[PDB]
């Protein structure tokens, strides 16, 4: 299975399912249309330049033009036809072919699409969306090319040279045969070769161009800058060296096409003098028609149409290989967190959350808590806190389950988060993050995300519930207001408001506040301060702040120093034992006075 | 005028004539010379090799007084193959001799309109998404290359060709071929047309299509953890899924256009070559013409239809060239706002002294933001401009560096006005520490040495000091040749503006404006970045408009607006006494900060 060469043969046989899928009879039956279409095409254009030598043959054959106006007559119309029943049946088959096609990266994508939901938060899926999209968007282009020049150029012409080696063993040479193999053989070496050296002309080019296009690009989003110090003719210069550079790499890189071009001609028509000056030579020994002249001279050209292309097509197909591989390489990458075998469901009846000696770091050469233990009773407030190597940026994501503790394990109720389903875990967690996001979509829909099924009732209870309602209320669209980029942008407090609504939404049991303030101001802070406590009423509710004053009205504090509990109690309990509570409070305070001394 | 004329793709060819042409190189006017001396060899070339098929033909059929027929036939069908070679031997020295012409032609339309890009208005904005307009001029170029290389060695080529062609089979045969041949060139450009149109709406229904769930996907693998936060991996396979499906649905749709346009190009083709083969047998019969006047013919009009076979395409490629080309055009139409005047002297500061003389401005017409601003900023005095809203000085600075001119009344500086010199001079003089100063993607020391041209590295390292940046960037593991922007290393606000700051140092303006500088920091790195500020402003004329009159209160005078007129004028402790608008303003501020810092 995957226990092979990995080279172009296996990505094909693994793609091949896609093609033939087995789920679906009429795709196979599209399938079986399109190469019924490759062998009629063929057949017909194998055919043809017969029937063009038969007329070239009645015209010679030849005391007059006796009957044999008529049968030269019948045949060219005959040849005329047939060339153009070829194209209609190749153009046919694409036809025929191309909805199996679309189906089949569409699956492939989708898989892909799946399997990279399923794997790992590390794989740090932090990038550029117009990045990521160029890189998506030349890779479909890349495996579209690919597949149909593999299908409906490099195939046809496989059978095409197998027909005409036969045909022409059969009527002539034996000589002729060889010298079409051997021309077919230094035709691919030297396509290949050439190409090569012209793949790296073409990224060399390909780089350069953007590196022109970069410094414009950053010189007209900077044209105030460039006018503060008149700088224009230092861009203008700075613009037209870097073109330059790029315009000498082009040059190279088209020029390098002209070689390959002529390399080609040069075989292909070492092949057309010696297959034609030896076919002359059969005829003037009466062993050979004058048809056959124009019979072999059409099979050469016919062969060699398709490998016209062959450089192109062989780079684009490379290519293809590559990028499908890589499509497949990520199916095939194995989840770091999986349910195990047959894993219950979790069930909150009491919302207790426990982390019993747990030791994690997101890499095994830095570990982060040492045997974290504590627990949050069901129903109360609670705050996590601590200085710079306390870990406590660690508890969401394992929480979720986004990572599993090296050792230890986290309880929800009475039950090992890791033993039961991702699912029903996550369908118990609230969750208000420090930089809320949204999606290119309407504020409803965004809210809405909070749960599958939310109804727009559901929705206006959140946005009330997170007393985001108003300010939805006074837009023209309301709820159907799209945001994000290109949409309305949202303050800071608003995107919060609208991360409070969506977990509203959800109404989970568990409720974390992981530095949900940390970003905003401090009159957004102060507001938003009241609305988050609304919002935790009858919720067990967990709070990772920075800044302690923002929760020292919880239940009770939670401080964790180098990856362990250090100190716990209500603020006054540890204001008393003067431990390293105080002492952040006292910093924090004191800190807070030196800003308004300015 | 060739502006003076309609606007269509003759126009903008006419206007991109020059280019290829330069008349500034010569040595690209031979490259342009040899490359038509290219494609008329190659013409002749490929004129002349059916001849010598049909020659090898009739040799064979006629061996009446072609003999020895064997090496008359052979001798033909030898000149036939190197005929062959030859011809692509002469296209391809075309392209590569004329390659540099093209490269150069197009290089120097994209610096033409770079230059025009710098040369027009603020008000434009040109500041938007990197990768929006990337994608565009990537899409441009890709677009007006095609279409050059369409236009030159496809179209041109098969004019040629078809006249030639036309000329020979009207000399040789018909005349009902060249009636026929004619016809059918007609018909097959009317139907490559007609149908290309409709496929290249297909074509951007299919690619809207295919954006859209490109979008969908992407937007879910960025927001990961959003997806993972709320369960929402199906529900986001099934959203990517019916966008993907839609795009499916639209790619076959418009990739079965292309069967079809196939199809029917063939058709007429096929029609032309059975009439014609079926034509010069008959007048073969009646002994007009030889058995190898068939393979010259069939041959002529397979040669003749082999460039057009891609007509649909280069057809829609041309098009859209034209389409960029022209948009190309109209951004160096487009006229300059502020220009320099006709011969306009340097602007020559003895004294740096800085005057509004009644000044009436606004960005806009229907909105006039100035009405009537005067004042004067004496050399080497330290001013303060500040004022409520609609003061209008937010504007000061964009009038000083001339971004606009004043609807009426004048800017000065050492009693020049400065509408009357060159732009150059003028920006010369003066400095600006903005509100938000940008980065270019590039290191930070060259963005520290961005202040002057010839900047050494021992005017960075003291422009680095006096900023006090200096220490920050020698604990950078790469120091100066550290990357920072947008794709590179992300500065802290008050780093940003202290690279700001080390820029005018290197510059060293007589005249510096601090532009709303420390508006967008905290309270502290204000504080900090302030004493810095008044250092590098030591012996300039220093002009800092500020929200927040704390910061200014050291000035040596302070300049107060009032609905775009000077309202208030003085010093600080002048200013609380007279008990008006800058005494309200004052009283304001600290409350709000008292109350701000009873927040604890
Ligand atoms: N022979 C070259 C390909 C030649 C080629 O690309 N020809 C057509 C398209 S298939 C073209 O791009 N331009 C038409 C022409 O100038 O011949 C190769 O093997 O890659
Ligand atoms: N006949 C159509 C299509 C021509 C076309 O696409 N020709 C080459 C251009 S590179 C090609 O890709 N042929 C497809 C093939 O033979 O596989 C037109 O006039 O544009
Ligand atoms: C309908 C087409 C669906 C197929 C999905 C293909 C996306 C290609 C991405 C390949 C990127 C690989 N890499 C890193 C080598 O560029
Ligand atoms: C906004 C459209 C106008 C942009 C023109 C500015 C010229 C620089 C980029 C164009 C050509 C660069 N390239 C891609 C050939 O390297
Ligand atoms: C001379 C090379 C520079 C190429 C710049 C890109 C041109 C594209 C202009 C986009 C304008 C919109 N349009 C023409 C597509 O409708
Ligand atoms: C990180 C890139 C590799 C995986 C790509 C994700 C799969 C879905 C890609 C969408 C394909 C776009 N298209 C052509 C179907 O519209």
């Amino acid at each position: 299975p995957k226990d092979a060469r990995h080279d172009g043969w296996q990505t094909l046989k693994r793609f091949l399912p896609y093609l033939w899928p087995a789920d679906n009879a009429v795709l196979r039956r599209r399938v079986v249309g399109a190469i019924l279409m490759v062998l009629l095409g063929k057949a017909t254009t194998l055919a043809l330049p017969f029937a063009y030598k038969k007329a070239v043959d009645a015209m010679t054959l030849g005391g007059g033009a006796q009957p044999a106006l008529t049968v030269a007559l019948a045949f060219v119309l005959a040849y005329a036809l047939g060339r153009f029943s070829g194209v209609l049946f190749d153009n046919l088959r694409n036809i025929v072919f191309e909805r199996v096609g679309q189906d089949a990266t569409r699956h492939l994508a989708e898989n892909v699409f799946a399997r990279l939901h399923k794997l790992s938060l590390r794989f740090h899926l932090a990038r550029r969306t117009g990045e990521v999209t160029k890189v998506i968007e030349r890779g479909t282009k890349s495996i579209d090319t690919m597949l149909y020049f593999l299908l409906f150029n490099i195939a046809p012409t496989v059978i095409e040279l197998t027909a005409v080696i036969v045909i022409f063993w059969l009527n002539f040479g034996l000589g002729l045969v060889t010298a079409t193999i051997l021309a077919v053989i230094a035709y691919v070496w030297t396509t290949r070769t050439i190409t090569e050296w012209r793949t790296h002309l073409r990224e060399k080019m390909n780089r350069l161009d953007g590196q022109a296009l970069a410094r414009a690009v950053d010189s007209l989003l900077n044209y105030e800058t460039v006018k503060y110090f008149g700088a224009e003719s230092r861009e203008e210069a700075r613009y037209a060296s870097a073109a330059r550079a790029y315009a000498d790499a082009a040059v190279k890189s088209e020029n390098s096409l002209g070689l390959l071009n002529i390399a080609q001609a040069l075989i292909v028509n070492l092949l057309m003098a010696g297959a034609m000056a030896w076919t002359v030579y059969g005829w003037s020994q009466g062993k050979l028609t004058v048809g056959d002249l124009v019979f072999v001279n059409t099979y050469l050209t016919q062969l060699f149409r398709p490998l016209d292309m062959l450089g192109m097509v062989y780079r684009t197909i490379r290519q293809g290989l590559i990028d499908m591989a890589e499509m497949f390489r990520l199916i095939d990458t194995h989840i770091e967190v999986a349910d195990v075998p047959n894993a219950p469901a979790l069930v909150v009846n009491r919302p207790s959350v426990t982390f019993d000696n747990v030791v994690f770091g997101y890499d095994r050469d830095r570990e982060i808590l040492h045997g974290l233990s504590f627990e949050v009773a069901a129903g109360s407030r609670v705050a996590i806190v601590g200085p710079s190597g306390a870990g406590k940026s660690t508890i969401a994501r394992l929480l979720f389950r986004f990572y599993d503790p090296w050792e230890g394990r986290i309880l929800i109720d009475g039950q090992d988060i890791a033993h039961v389903t991702q699912t029903s875990l996550r369908a118990a967690l609230g969750i208000v993050p420090q930089d809320s996001v949204l999606f290119n979509d309407t504020i409803g829909y965004n809210i809405a995300y909070g749960r599958d099924g939310a109804s727009r009732a559901e929705v206006d209870a959140a946005a009330k519930g997170a007393a985001i309602a108003d300010f939805i209320a006074r837009l023209p669209q309301g709820y159907d207001t799209e945001v994000g980029e290109r949409g309305l942008k949202l303050s800071g407090g608003e995107k919060q408001r609208v991360a409070i609504a969506r977990t509203l939404v959800k109404n989970p049991p568990i409720l974390l506040f992981d530095e949900a303030t940390s970003a905003l101001d401090t009159r957004t802070e102060q507001d938003i301060l009241s609305t988050m406590r609304a919002v935790a009423s009858h919720r067990t509710t967990i709070s990772i702040a920075h800044r302690l004053s923002t929760i020292a009205d919880s239940d009770t504090i939670l401080v964790l120093d180098q990856g362990r509990l250090a100190e716990q109690g209500s603020h006054l309990d540890l204001l008393r034992r003067d431990g390293l509570y105080a002492e952040m409070w006292a910093r924090q305070a004191a800190e807070s006075a030196e800003v308004s001394e300015a």
